[PDB]
């Protein structure tokens, strides 16, 4: 929209490394970011690219679900929303939902039903706070979705662990609810947590996302793939980050 919200710019106060993980890539076209606690440093495939802005599309669920716990539109008591009977062309969407089924079947409607709840003032105080990407909310409609707000690659690592790490107004039992709806993976090794999102414009993928985090026993990283070109998927996304975080030894 201005002449900002299509990239970031601030400068990264940490020691960093570029990585290469072009052939992991492939065909596709994007970006990789990582951040360790341990190290404070971030590594970067393609830093250029990682600026750039694009729409979070279902990544933004991370959000709304910290805001509908924030404001107690939901709870760990109750996070359940009734469907309302519209048939939808996905059957795990056509039900009763919790906070975990949901986020794990990227339902729409019971993140859109929570930020029908979420006054424009709260967030746009949050999104100031958590400096989420350029801000811009738009007609505040389903604005995270192939709209007006845009984040970075980068941005959606530092915002991420930002968010989760800082003792700030969030409250731990918020963090530790949003985080069993994340959680993909556990073993002896690790716990992978993360979510996918895909921005379909004319039936085609336009931009693939998957956001998220890896606990081991030694070290906790914050990492973001996106795709914008070849085939962007949220699918793709997280084939491409498994891949790169196992080369990495992240996941042994
Ligand atoms: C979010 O980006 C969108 C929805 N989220 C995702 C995703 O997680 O990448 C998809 S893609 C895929 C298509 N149908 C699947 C599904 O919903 N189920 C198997 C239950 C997920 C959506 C397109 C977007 C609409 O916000």
């Amino acid at each position: 929209q201005s002449i900002t919200d299509y990239n970031y710019k601030k400068p990264l106060h940490n020691d960093y490394q570029i990585l290469d993980k072009s052939k992991i890539f492939g065909s596709n076209s994007g970006s990789f970011v990582m951040y360790s606690m341990a190290a404070d440093a971030y590594y970067i495939y393609n830093e250029k690219e990682s600026r750039k802005r694009y729409s979070p599309n279902s990544t933004y669920k991370i959000y709304l679900a910290m805001f509908g716990l924030d404001r107690h539109i939901i709870n760990d008591e109750n996070s359940r929303m009734s469907w309302n009977h519209k048939h939808y062309p996905f059957d795990a969407w056509n039900k009763e939902q919790d906070l975990n089924t949901a986020m794990q079947n990227s339902v729409n409607w019971y993140f859109e039903r929570i930020s029908d709840q979420i006054p424009k003032n709260y967030t746009a105080t949050q999104l100031k706070q958590l400096n989420y990407g350029n801000k811009n909310l738009g007609s505040y409609k389903s604005y995270w979705m192939e709209d007006s707000l845009k984040i970075s690659n980068l941005e959606q690592v530092i915002v991420f662990k930002n968010m989760m790490e800082q003792n700030n107004h969030f409250s731990k039992k918020a963090k530790n609810q949003l985080s069993s709806s994340l959680l993909i993976k556990k073993n002896e090794k690790y716990e992978l947590y993360g979510k996918t999102g895909t921005g379909i414009v004319n039936g085609k993928y336009n931009n693939g996302w998957f956001v998220g985090y890896v606990i081991t026993n030694h070290d906790k990283y914050y990492f973001a793939t996106h795709l914008s070109d070849g085939k962007p998927s949220g699918k793709n996304a997280e084939l491409i980050s498994e891949k790169i975080l196992k080369e990495m030894g992240v996941l042994n």
